[PDB]
Order: structure tokens, then C-alpha cells, then sequence
């Protein structure tokens, strides 16, 4: 249960490259416990598999590096996320990030696309929900359109992901229409379901004016304000909340769409590592100093929702290593995973103070970055990146000839760090993670 | 609880595509021992990372079923295979069967191609070899040729992969050539090694003549004999030897390169899962009935092994898993997993019957194959198969222009059952599974 993973030494000599110290057994033994954890944190990396957290170690800290986060967390274990397909009911082997986060905020299986909702198109209490009801302050933080499918899966019950706000949900989810009795677009449900902490992207939705109900005629920003929440748009504001709670919900809307990403790099290119100087990633010059990082969320949210004596429940998600692995960049992609990284050691630090934390870190699927040797002569896009360690490593994207890279069915690591975390030890699947966190929490 | 991790019933309902029966916790506690191994079996997917192990899952199990060898693994981690650049002495991030095998066989990283020697040429004692030099019987086993990179890491030291028997060792590795002075071929230091029980394909090599030493002039399969090896070509003849030690060590060469693949399926093609319909595999026809499969060596080796009092180790590779990834061939590399498969479902079954024997399933690195959406149009090669689900599983191979898909470097599992498996547990490296191994025996 060691918390320095790093190489020993001489990575050239006999036991260098070694990463334990010692016997893992009596460590490992002291860091299993069954007893009640009092809060919860879940840290996801969308389309963060084994594969992006070699990358992103190798590239920043180093092959024989490690992750003061990431790599840091002692229980580990592989899980399957598959989903399945809404006519046959069978499964389809990858999914996308509407069914894999329903998945575990549900604990039910359903078809990509959907949220909260199982494949009859039935709805079902997600974990927020339910921590919510028994009296758990709530967080739910992204990166992301806070609309996206990772955060709304906590908050909302849609027939279909892209029910954003009203004008789409009453021509794509007529079920679910405010006007047609419906409860709602997504946005509309996030406000309505009012966790004491959500961060994120996603101000553009919030200017639309819903159809009917009490507040009919006013933007969702207007329903927000008149409801109670109390808005914040940057790092600044977001630092003077001093609290968050089920009178003074906390909604901080820092882009319009998604946040920006932190590092700024080309993107991979046919025989881009043979035609092309290998690069090095630089600070992406967009993204404005007030725009608050990661981490920063996540230790605010932390400190907002510790206050509550019976518990917490926080999701936390790096949206954008997905979108950057989507867009064959890897500059865009490793610097979001570093990004998470630093979230989750604040998260870790929590956790290690307090003590009846349970921290997992996971992602909701597998992706497309492969890293390949160096001369590679690849079909699809690559490039060839300066590591730390002062070698070239070529990452490449092969599964798409259109102009995006798809997710791959891989099970992948699941890591958790606190009481109950042995049950993310083996092979698992998603949905077991909702009963994992349901039954920690004590939740009914 | 720890042994069954299939889906509990209906995937579509809530709760129904869970793996976990209850709290692991305690179950996990129960599974951790630091008293000493006795025996330990080390088994190798080659280039069995977690997507071929999902892919193969999929296909023969369902997306919900579990692997009852494979996946009853109970302790499991994430482990980094990197090997190193021989000029620079830098990390090179994409390892070959040759580089990996020396890791864990001697504990120290070496340039991609060397068997049993460091960077700067420098031999370092195997765990086979000092197995034997402490008392134990010692087993090696693969389906691939004997002087495959893998099985040949064990017994031999050489500067290039290459050098599989006199000829090739002269105008390769003339520093190793024994007209030369050197410890010889791979096939020669093979033969010098003596473990007890060597077994798999490659019997070509073996009718090539020493060029010096005692044995001039003599077929290495002459040696053989001259030396005491009792030789077995197939099924009907391994199973009657009565004991394998040191007076009588055993050889068994069941083919002239690699041993045959179980499953028959065309070769993944251009926009395969799109022109051509999905594919079901079928038994391999040119296979003969003859020819032991992985389990029945594994099996046999553990009956001869296990009658010394001291304990064994044991190595059993599946080979081709790796062979048919290169090859873009579902079907093969798929059933080379099954047939890994049951291989470790014979070791665990010893195993648990016997109680002090350490199992550990892994590969030596990442490979090409990736589960994609089945409407995916890829620029490599691609192919549509019907799975055990009757649902439509595609597999792409795009990271290769050439006629051979490459290795990949993501970390892949490492999963253990037994004394000192939670050293397995969290992240290592691919150099500390050679003293986790040396501690459980207590070697030096
Ligand atoms: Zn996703
Ligand atoms: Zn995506
Ligand atoms: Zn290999
Ligand atoms: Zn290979």
C-alpha cells in the first residue's frame, strides 16, 4: 500500500527500475477496511484508459516516473463498461459517455445515449440522488458543458444526451418536454435537483428561456438566481464563497462550452513521427488565468462540502483528456490528464487527513492513443513527442479515417483508495461501482 | 465471492450485470499470505494485454461472462513494461518479447533483442537458474519454437535474439559463438541449462550441428540424447513419461517452428467489418490430434515438477496470442487466449489443492488489436466477428502499414493468486515481478 511508485535508481542497473521497496503484504493488509466511509469522491477521467496514463507518465513524469495522484492510489483492479444496444438488448461493446456514466450513477446497464434512463426508458435514482435524500451534501464538478454527459448523468433522466435545454428537448426528447409534462431538458433537471456544488462549463444553455412551468419566459440564469443559487464566473468568485448548502446552492459557469484545455500542441498527422520534428508541449495561451483549474475546483468544492457533519458525495471529471483523444491531439490530451492528476492528490490529501474517505479513480471507457515505437510507419495519425526522460515517444490514433477517433471496448483500471476499496480489487463491472459506492455510503 | 465474476443475471435489469456477489473486503484480507511459496507458475500471454483479453472475453464468454482461469485471478494490478535504448541508455517506451523476458527473468531492463544480458552486454543470472542452482525442479514451457524469445530468457544469454543455433550465432553473436569462446546458441545454452521439464516447438534448430566442443559435428538433437534428455514429439509420448529430474530431464519438441494455433478465421482486411460480413471462427483443420495443447503440457510438467520436495517454478507461455495480433487474425489471436485459458485454469486448480504455490498471469507487453463500434470506418485493418452473445463485435488493427501489426506500450494487468501475490497489487514494474518471484522462493 506504498505511496512512491518511482523507479528506485539506475534504471540501467540490476533493481533500478524497480518501483516497490519492499513487501507489499502487511501494507496492503493494513489498508483494508470494511468500515463505513462518511464521504465519497470519484474522480473520472472520460476516456482515461491504461493507455492515456502511460502516456501522460511518460511524457511528464517520466517511464520510471509516477503520478503523485493517479498512480498513488493502493487498491487496483479492471472493469468492463459495456453497453447495450436499445432494440435487441444484447450488448455493444463500447460505449459512449451517456451510458457508461448512467451506469454507474444507476447501476443499471442502458444504451449509448441515454441518461438515467434504462433501456425501457424507465427512469432510476442515481447515487447523488439517493446520498442527497439521506442528508449528504452533493458536488458534482467537470470540466465539461456541465450539460455533458458525465455531470448530467448525476442530475438528469433524458431519453437522449443531447437534450441540452429546452429548444432541443421538446424536438429530441418529447417525453421528457417541460411543455409535454415532462420533467424537463437537462439543465432544467440539474436545477431542480439542486446539489449544494456544481462546476462547470456550459453558460451558453443556461440562456435559454424555458416553455412552461413556474418560471416559463425566464432564461434558465434568470430561474437559477430566482430559485437561490448563487453564480459564480471565475476564480476570483469562486474563492469568496465562504458557503454552500441547501439554502445557498453553489452554480459556477466558467466557459460557455467546455473549459479550455491547458496545454497547446499540434495535431497527430499521416506519418506525422517520420515528416515532422518531434514536439514538445507549451501552456495553451487561451486559456485565461481567471478560468479556475481543475484542482481548484476540486479543493473549493472539498472545502464547501466537508462542512456537512453526516457526509459528502463528490464527482469529479477531466472531460477533455476524451475530446483531445477525439481530436488525435496529444499535447491536448496529456495535459488534461496532468491536469486530473493534480485534482486527485487534492482529493488524496483529503482523504489521508480525514480518514473515512473512499477516493476512486477510474475513466468511463477506453479510447484510441496508442504509443508505438518510434520509426512506426502507422496508417493513421501520429507524432512523435520530447519526453522528460529526454527520449521520443510516438503516440498513435488508428481506428478512424473520419475526423475523430473513436472510444475502444478495453476494460480498463479502476483504483480507490479508503474504506471499501477493496471492492474495486479483480474484475469488476461499471454498474458494480454504484452498489460499491451505495453500500460505503450506508445509502437505503 | 472471489472465484466467480460472471454478470449476476439479466444485464438489462438493475443490478444484473453486476460481477461482485457481496463485500470483498474480508474475502480479500483472507486471500493475503507472506508465508513462502513453495512452487511457483508464471504464466505468459505473449502481447495479452487488457484489450486482446477483453476482445477474446467477448467473443467466448459474452461481454458479461468471466474467463474461469484468466479472470479468477484475485489479486490484480497494472504493471510497466518500458524496455531501454542500448546507445543512450534511455527508456525506449515500446519493449520486445526479448527485452521484457530478460526484465522479469533478471531484474534489470536491457535493450530490445538481448536474452538474459544488460546494456552493456553483461550476463546476469535467470530465475530458472537460480531455481536449480537452490534445489527446485524447474519447468519451461511454451507454443512457440524453444528458442522463441520468451522460453529462451530462462536458459540463455545472448546479445541478439537472433542467434537461435550455431550458424546464426556465428555471424550474429560471435562474441557468443562457441568456436569463439562463448557460452554458444540459445539452443546450445538451452541444452547446458537442464532444467527438468522443457517443452514446445522448434525442432528445427535442433538438427543443426555443433560447430566445436565436445559435440562437434553431432545434431543439437544428438546432443540431446547423448546427454541423458529423454525426447517426446507428441501427446501420446509425453504422457508416458513416468518422472523428469536431473538424470533424465525432458524434452519435448512437438513441431519445427511454432507449435499450431487452435482456431482457423480470415486475416482482418481493409474496411473489413464494412465489405465482408462477420466472421465465427472454427476449430483449425491442419491442427493434428497429436500435437498437446498448452493445458495438457502444463498439466503433465506440474505432475513431473511437483514430485520434487523442494518446490519448482514453472514457466508456461502462450506464444501465438502475440503471433496472430501481428498477423491481424482475430480468430487465432482469440483462441491462443481460450487456450491460455485453460492452461491457467490447470495451474490454479494445483494451486488451491496444494496451497503454498504462487500463480501469477501477465504478458510481456501491450499489442495492436482494439475493440471499435461496429459501424467504424478505419484506415487499418478491421474485421466484424459474431460473438458468444450473437451480438457483432469489431476488432481493428491500425497502428502497422506493413505486413505486421506492432506491440503497443500502455501498462497492462498483472494479476496473482497465493503466497506474496499482493505484490502484485498497484503499480510496478515488469523488474520487480523477478523479486517478487526470488522473495516467495527465497532465492540468493
Ligand atoms: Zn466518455
Ligand atoms: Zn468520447
Ligand atoms: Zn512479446
Ligand atoms: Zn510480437
Amino acid at each position: 500500500v506504498l505511496e512512491n511508485r518511482a523507479a528506485q535508481g539506475n534504471i540501467t542497473a540490476p533493481g533500478g527500475a524497480r518501483r516497490l521497496t519492499g513487501d507489499q503484504t502487511a501494507a496492503l493488509r493494513n489498508s483494508l477496511s470494511d468500515k463505513p466511509a462518511k464521504n465519497i469522491i470519484l474522480l473520472i477521467g472520460d476516456g482515461m484508459g491504461d493507455s492515456e496514463i502511460t502516456a501522460a507518465r511518460n511524457y511528464a513524469e517520466g517511464a520510471g516516473g509516477f503520478f503523485k495522484g493517479i498512480d498513488a492510489l493502493p487498491l487496483t483492479g479492471q472493469y468492463t463498461h459495456y453497453a447495450l444496444n436499445k432494440k435487441t438488448g444484447k450488448p455493444d461493446y463500447v460505449t459512449d459517455s451517456a451510458a457508461s456514466a448512467t451506469a454507474w450513477s444507476t447501476g443499471v446497464k442502458t444504451y449509448n445515449g441515454a441518461l438515467g434512463v434504462d433501456i425501457h426508458e424507465k427512469d432510476h435514482p442515481t447515487i447523488l440522488e439517493m446520498a442527497k435524500a439521506a442528508g449528504l451534501a452533493t458536488g458534482n464538478v467537470s470540466t465539461a458543458e456541465l450539460q455533458h454527459a458525465t455531470p448530467a448523468a448525476l442530475v438528469a433522466h433524458v431519453t437522449s444526451r443531447k437534450c441540452y435545454g429546452p429548444s432541443a428537448t421538446s424536438q429530441k426528447c418529447p417525453g421528457n418536454a417541460l411543455e409535454k409534462g415532462g420533467k424537463g431538458s437537462i439543465t432544467e433537471q440539474l436545477l431542480n435537483a439542486r446539489a449544494d456544488v456544481t462546476l462547470g462549463g456550459g453558460a451558453k444553455t443556461f440562456a435559454e428561456t424555458a416553455t412552461a412551468g413556474e418560471w416559463q419566459g425566464k432564461t434558465l440564469r434568470e430561474e437559477a438566481e430566482a430559485r437561490g443559487y448563487q453564480l459564480v464566473s471565475d476564480a476570483a468568485s469562486l474563492n469568496s464563497v465562504t458557503e454552500a448548502n441547501q439554502q445557498k446552492p453553489l452554480l459556477g459557469l466558467f466557459a460557455d462550452g467546455n473549459m479550455p484545455v491547458r496545454w497547446l500542441g499540434p495535431k497527430a498527422t499521416y506519418h506525422g513521427n517520420i515528416d515532422k520534428p518531434a514536439v514538445t508541449c507549451t501552456p495553451n495561451p487561451q486559456r485565461n488565468d481567471s478560468v479556475p483549474t481543475l484542482a481548484q475546483m476540486t479543493d473549493k468544492a472539498i472545502e464547501l462540502l466537508s462542512k456537512n457533519e453526516k457526509g459528502f458525495f463528490l464527482q469529479v471529471e477531466g472531460a477533455s483528456i476524451d475530446k483531445q483523444n477525439h481530436a488525435a491531439n496529444p499535447c491536448g490530451q496529456i495535459g488534461e490528464t496532468v491536469d486530473l492528476d493534480e485534482a486527485v492528490q487534492r482529493a488524496l490529501e483529503f482523504a489521508k487527513k480525514e480518514g473515512n474517505t473512499l477516493v476512486i479513480v477510474t475513466a468511463d471507457h477506453a479510447h484510441a492513443s496508442q504509443i508505438v515505437a518510434p520509426d512506426t510507419k502507422a496508417p493513421g495519425l501520429t507524432q512523435a513527442l520530447n519526453t522528460k526522460d529526454g527520449a521520443v515517444m510516438v503516440m498513435s490514433y488508428g481506428n478512424s479515417e473520419e475526423d475523430s477517433q473513436e472510444h475502444t471496448g478495453s476494460q480498463l483500471r479502476i483504483a480507490a483508495y479508503g474504506p471499501h476499496a477493496a471492492n474495486v480489487v479483480g474484475l469488476t463491472d461499471q454498474t458494480d461501482l454504484f452498489y460499491t459506492m451505495k453500500a460505503a455510503l450506508g445509502l437505503k
